[PDB]
């Protein structure tokens, strides 16, 4: 402590609108504020706790689902075992990521590209192949849900009819997240310092409405299955239709949370919005799985 | 891009070894370099991942215990599903504070204190709270856990005497976290600048000492556990000892990790090898539970 200044005698003095002198590619004497640093820095701390929740969540459900479930040679058991790891396996990617170079402030003040090393581009590109993965196996464990569902003789011909356009949307998502991944990846291969493109997002509506899709296939058989069980000297649910909408037994939350997220400006967090509908997607398909396989008026 | 340098052509030019200049409370003039802000921007990149990962863990895992125990009215499940609670709501506020004015680069760099408002000293007050009440209900887990173990009458001499080794530490434990907290927020609260006090961090070696002690007598245990079985005319185990040892029923895995946290330095990360250890006991504590309260010979 030298000397103290002026600067700390002021009240109305607001530090945060003060100045940076710094050097840049368009030559020395480049200036920002404190503020636009400060948002540089809260962006990364925001998108850090994200991916810590959900590499939490998932691993400790995947130890879960195996002490829990008693029968374990189903495929939509082991399709919901792997989509869980692959959500691991991307996060601990997106951890490797977010502290290297490439996600620094000194690359994002500095446009310098001899900061970027060969290795940066390969975590950022091994990234997009994990997140096309985990696409994949969320539309097949969709489309095995969609299969059992009509298995008996009482509608044997609108359950092709929604196999056939849960199926087609499928392969319409994980062929536009390829070509979106691909069509990236030559672009951040050939210059470290391009913009990445976009397609108005034209996968994470087709995401959406897929989830969608499933949400209007389960409220419609619980419908259905109400009217089955009047005509038939049955019993009919009390408490339990609470639990079969509410309980994330027919996927409605994450299917109104992306419809909120490709809804609403860039600014309401629409980021964040879709890592949390991803998120709560994966842990809900377990539960969707229980009803869509179970029995429609049985005992 | 008015102008690009010669810079851009440089392949033997570094940046971050660039220098910021700024202005401070001794003045305008000062100057750093682009790794100490990278080396400060890390560190709280590097403490959102582990908060994250404590509140997805705990918040699922409350869910879970909920679902899966059968006997909900016995006092170690509640103290159980209460320190569960304590750590999702610390990692809330603990959220809300790295956030804030008081963890920014802004007051780091620039120690102006008209950048804190009064509710950030508030919000990082209440943490040093939230804390020592996760110390306490922990210690009360663990007494507890010491008290049904020697309910018998086989030796009712010994488990007094550790009740009493268990009962002090755990009172001297809460008592060293309250005044470390009361001592570090009188200073706190009467000034923003001013360095926070730590004693040998004569608290985290406490909290090490009981759940290595907790550790001690459930391995003490386990070894009477194969001579009372051997005496009598009953079966042995032959696969089950590699789960009460390696399964964290005995606390085995988060007593190695304190040992190894309050030995090592600084420098090979001592505060990160602390959050995953409390994290690991609190998770840990459920399996200890069940091999504590169970019968020592029975069928
Ligand atoms: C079902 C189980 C796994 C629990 C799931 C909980 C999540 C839905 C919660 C827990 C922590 C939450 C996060 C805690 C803090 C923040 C920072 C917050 O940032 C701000 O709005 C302030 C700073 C800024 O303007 O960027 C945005 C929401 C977010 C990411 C939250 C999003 C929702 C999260 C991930
Ligand atoms: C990629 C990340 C997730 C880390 C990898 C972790 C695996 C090495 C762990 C996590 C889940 C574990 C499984 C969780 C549950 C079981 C069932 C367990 O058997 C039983 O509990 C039932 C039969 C019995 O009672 O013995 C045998 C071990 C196993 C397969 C575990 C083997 C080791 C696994 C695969
Ligand atoms: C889901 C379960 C199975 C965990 C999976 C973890 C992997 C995603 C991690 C663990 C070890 C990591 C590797 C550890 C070390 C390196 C060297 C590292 O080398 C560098 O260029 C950076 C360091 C340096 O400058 O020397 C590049 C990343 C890589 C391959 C890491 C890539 C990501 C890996 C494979
Ligand atoms: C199911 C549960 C028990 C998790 C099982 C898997 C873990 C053993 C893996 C998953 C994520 C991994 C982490 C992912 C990323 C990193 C960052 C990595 O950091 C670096 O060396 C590069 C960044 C830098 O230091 O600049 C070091 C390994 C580590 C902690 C990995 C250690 C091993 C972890 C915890
Ligand atoms: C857990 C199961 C599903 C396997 C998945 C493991 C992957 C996460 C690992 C295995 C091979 C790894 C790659 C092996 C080699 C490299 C080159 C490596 O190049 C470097 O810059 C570091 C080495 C060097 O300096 O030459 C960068 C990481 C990368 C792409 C690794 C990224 C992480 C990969 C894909
Ligand atoms: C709305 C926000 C504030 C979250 C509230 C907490 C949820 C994460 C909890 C509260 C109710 C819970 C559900 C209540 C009951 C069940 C049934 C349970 O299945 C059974 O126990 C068998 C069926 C039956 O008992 O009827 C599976 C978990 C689930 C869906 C629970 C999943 C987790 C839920 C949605
Ligand atoms: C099944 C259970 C776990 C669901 C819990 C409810 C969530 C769906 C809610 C609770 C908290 C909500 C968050 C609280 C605060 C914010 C900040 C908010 O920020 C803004 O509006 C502007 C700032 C910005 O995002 O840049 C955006 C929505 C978000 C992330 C919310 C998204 C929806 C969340 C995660
Ligand atoms: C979006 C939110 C609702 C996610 C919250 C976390 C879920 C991924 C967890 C929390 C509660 C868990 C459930 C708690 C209890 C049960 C009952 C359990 O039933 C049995 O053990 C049946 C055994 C038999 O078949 O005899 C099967 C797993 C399940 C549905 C669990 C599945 C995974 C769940 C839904
Ligand atoms: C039992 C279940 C809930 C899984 C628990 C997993 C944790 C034990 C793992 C998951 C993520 C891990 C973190 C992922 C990344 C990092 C960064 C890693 O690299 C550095 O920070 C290097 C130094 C630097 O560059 O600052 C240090 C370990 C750490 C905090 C890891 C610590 C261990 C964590 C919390
Ligand atoms: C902010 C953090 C602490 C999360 C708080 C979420 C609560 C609103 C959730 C989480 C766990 C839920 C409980 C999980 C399990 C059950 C048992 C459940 O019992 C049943 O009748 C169904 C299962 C059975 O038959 O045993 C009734 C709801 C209840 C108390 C749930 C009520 C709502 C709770 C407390
Ligand atoms: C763990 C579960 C069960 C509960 C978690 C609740 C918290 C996440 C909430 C409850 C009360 C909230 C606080 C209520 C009021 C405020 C004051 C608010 O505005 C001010 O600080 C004053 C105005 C100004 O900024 O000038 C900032 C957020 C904060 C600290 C909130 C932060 C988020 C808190 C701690
Ligand atoms: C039902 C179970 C899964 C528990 C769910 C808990 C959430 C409802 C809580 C826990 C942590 C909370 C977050 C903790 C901290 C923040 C930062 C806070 O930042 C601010 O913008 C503060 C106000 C301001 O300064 O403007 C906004 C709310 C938020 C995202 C909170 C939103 C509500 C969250 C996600
Ligand atoms: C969920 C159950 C266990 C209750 C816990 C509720 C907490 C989340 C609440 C209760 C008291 C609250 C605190 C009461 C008072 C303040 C001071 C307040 O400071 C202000 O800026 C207010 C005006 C001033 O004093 O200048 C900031 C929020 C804070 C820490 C609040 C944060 C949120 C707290 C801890
Ligand atoms: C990161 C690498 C080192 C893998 C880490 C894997 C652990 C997180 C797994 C592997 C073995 C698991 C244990 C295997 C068996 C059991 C017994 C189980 O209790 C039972 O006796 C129930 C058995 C059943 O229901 O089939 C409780 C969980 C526990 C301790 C598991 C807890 C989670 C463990 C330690
Ligand atoms: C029982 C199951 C859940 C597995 C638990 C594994 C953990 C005990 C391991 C796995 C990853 C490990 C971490 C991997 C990497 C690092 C970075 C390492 O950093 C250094 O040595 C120097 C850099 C720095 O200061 O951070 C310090 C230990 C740490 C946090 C390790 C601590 C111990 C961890 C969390
Ligand atoms: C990294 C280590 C510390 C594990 C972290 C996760 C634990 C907190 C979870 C994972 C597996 C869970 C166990 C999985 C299965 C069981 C058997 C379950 O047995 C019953 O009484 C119900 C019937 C049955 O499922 O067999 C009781 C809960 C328990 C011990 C669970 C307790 C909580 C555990 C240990
Ligand atoms: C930063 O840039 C401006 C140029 O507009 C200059 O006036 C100023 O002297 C520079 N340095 C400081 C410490 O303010
Ligand atoms: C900084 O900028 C001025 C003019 O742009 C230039 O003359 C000078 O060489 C640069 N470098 C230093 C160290 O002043
Ligand atoms: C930053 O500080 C040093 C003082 O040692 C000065 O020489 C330099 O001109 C300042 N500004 C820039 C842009 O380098
Ligand atoms: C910066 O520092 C010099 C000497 O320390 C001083 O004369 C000057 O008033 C300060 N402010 C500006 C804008 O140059």
């Amino acid at each position: 402590a030298p000397s103290l200044s002026n600067l700390f005698y002021d009240p109305t003095y607001n530090p945060g609108q003060s100045t940076i002198n710094y050097t840049s590619i368009y030559g020395n004497g480049s200036t920002i504020t404190f503020d636009e640093l400060q948002g540089l820095v809260n962006s990364t701390v925001t998108q850090a706790i994200m991916f810590g929740v959900r590499c939490g969540a998932a691993a400790l459900t995947l130890i879960v689902m195996w002490m829990t479930s008693r029968s374990r040679k189903t495929p939509i058991f082991i399709i919901n075992q792997v989509s869980l790891f692959l959500i691991i396996l991307h996060s601990a990617l997106y951890f490797k990521y977010l502290l290297s170079n490439y996600s620094s402030v000194t690359y994002a003040l500095t446009g310098f590209p001899q900061f970027i090393s060969r290795g940066d581009v390969h975590v950022y590109g091994a990234t997009n192949i994990i997140q096309v993965l985990l696409v994949a196996s969320i539309e097949t464990s969709l489309v095995f849900q969609i299969k059992v569902i009509f298995t008996g003789d009482n509608f044997k011909r609108i359950g092709l009819m929604l196999t056939s356009i849960s199926f087609t949307l499928g392969i319409a998502t994980v062929t536009m997240y390829f070509v979106s991944a691909v069509k990236g990846m030559i672009v951040t291969y050939n210059d470290v310092s391009a913009t990445q493109d976009k397609y108005f997002n034209a996968s994470t509506i087709l995401l959406a409405s897929s989830i969608n899709f499933m949400s209007f296939v389960l409220v419609v058989k619980l419908i259905l299955a109400i009217r089955s069980r009047r005509f038939l000297g049955l019993k009919q649910f009390d408490s339990f239709h609470i639990l079969l909408i509410m309980s994330c037994q027919s996927l409605l939350v994450p299917s109104i949370i992306f419809i909120l997220a490709y809804s609403l400006k860039p600014n309401q967090g629409t980021d964040v919005l879709t890592t949390v509908a991803t998120l709560l997607a994966v842990l809900s398909l377990p539960l969707s799985s229980m009803w869509a396989t179970a029995a429609n008026n049985a005992s």
